[PDB]
């Protein structure tokens, strides 16, 4: 792709209660890193004729990255150009199953997402 | 002042859980608003020489606003030109003060802040 | 009213962008509240046989108190026997609305909810 | 180890954004983690005299876990008997040092923390 500068990065965390759905920590941390800031102008000022047409790269980091389903994760931004990468990190706290609270193993997953806006050179 | 432009807003809460000080809750609301972003390029592709030069209006709302202390609540901003508002908003949370947490009246103060970079048209 | 012991309290914020929608704004400030949080024993410490039994009180503070759709709000809690008190705070934060960006109006709405578990 | 009885776990996120601190990062997810909670109540239904004998466990994961002063982690918890484990993960954001923003190195580094409350 073309090269691109960094604008703004936002950085969020997610949690998957339950265990076995880092995607879920994953699609909160996202929804998380952005849902409390708005861009109303920074896209004009840097040339663009809409929002849809940023340049958004979304970089998460959780237990068993492998099992994360991007699609999910992505369809969390309200538009943009996107792309995802998933990396092994965040963290899992460790913890007996509690039935009554639905838990299906002894995990909870924690998961770091980093949203970066990026306009090309 | 000469007309800006909106670029990003970041919104952010915060806590004064013994009472008696809006400007802990107005302070620790702008910590909350910003600590989770960065801003490495937006800056630059708006044309200033450094972030310095970014106008940064915070807007406050919480229970006393008039016993918040201005200039402490803005010296959380790393830089910029700076300005603020305050106003009745936030929540009062009612409960009797428990001396072993230290609290000082039977009241939980909570404040909102909404941290707008803007640039000059 | 009633003297109850409170045991925890969480406190979230929660906000409608577009503008309209308080409802929206109150129930993203409940999520926010408690999503951080997990409360692993305190209803067997409080001597519940289930946290379904657990006594939730929620305070929320947001423009247009009225608008805000009370059960949808309450609906973000899995569990519980619970109630919640609408009032006029949090804040609005104005400006030109975006078109491009699917605003509803010139405002963005700002909730804060405060979640109590009592005995 | 011993088997003790978890109440409540509070979680929260910190960044060092001028990298080389994974210290801070660690202090202010412990702080994220603690900040819009009340536990006015908890001390009390443990069955203990005061909120400083309550037992708190800490796990922090962040990058450079070796470099984190632990004891400036855990002076941001005000009450209990406590202890903190820390371990690799969180996340590092790699990207160009910015001089006009003290930037130390090209690294943001991002901990969690989960405070955990146990009788
Ligand atoms: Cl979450
Ligand atoms: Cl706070
Ligand atoms: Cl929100
Ligand atoms: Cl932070």
């Amino acid at each position: 792709g073309m090269a691109r500068k960094r604008l703004i990065i936002e950085m969020g965390m997610g949690i998957d209660q339950h265990g076995q759905e880092p995607t879920i920590a994953a699609s909160r941390a996202v929804r998380n890193a952005i849902a409390h800031n708005a861009l109303p102008g920074v896209w004009e000022v840097a040339g663009l004729s809409h929002p849809n047409e940023m340049i958004i790269e979304v970089q998460v980091a959780v237990p068993y990255p492998e099992q994360v389903r991007e699609e999910e994760v992505l369809a969390v931004l309200p538009f943009g150009r996107k792309t995802l990468t998933v990396e092994s990190g965040g963290m899992i706290v460790q913890g007996r199953a509690i039935p009554e609270l639905n838990d299906k193993n002894d995990e909870m997953l924690i998961a770091i997402a980093a949203v970066t806006v990026l306009i090309e050179n």
